[PDB]
């Protein structure tokens, strides 16, 4: 699914991410925007041989099992696959998993260079939360 800006914010939302660890929702819609255009879908290779899944872009190398990538963790303990679900609830859980492991919402690189440091609240602006 292709989710809308403002039906992203309700959904995150209401599993809890505005202010988890810190982060206000529009750090979290940025970030989505960022990494997958708000994709449920989108899935794309690392050059190390992993690969990013769903609408947070949650890394094989980690965090899921993906069946092809060698040498690798499952921290989330979760398919790859079920990141890419129409229901965000395991990238969300996933990714709070992630975003409390000491280093924040540094682990999403276009977080750090499209997000961090800007006006993020915009992402959220006329939303009905
Ligand atoms: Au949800
Ligand atoms: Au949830
Ligand atoms: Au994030």
């Amino acid at each position: 699914k292709v989710f809308g800006r403002c039906e992203l914010a309700a959904a995150m939302k209401r599993h809890g991410l505005d202010n988890y660890r810190g982060y206000s929702l529009g750090n979290w819609v940025c970030a989505a925007k960022f990494e997958s255009n708000f994709n449920t879908q989108a899935t794309n290779r690392n050059t190390d041989g992993s690969t990013d899944y769903g609408i947070l872009q949650i890394n094989s190398r980690w965090w899921c099992n993906d069946g092809r990538t060698p040498g690798s963790r499952n921290l989330c303990n979760i398919p790859c696959s079920a990141l890419l679900s129409s229901d965000i609830t395991a990238s969300v859980n996933c990714a709070k998993k992630i975003v409390s492991d000491g280093n924040g919402m540094n682990a999403w690189v276009a977080w750090r260079n499209r997000c961090k440091g800007t006006d993020v609240q915009a992402w959220i602006r006329g939303c009905r939360l």
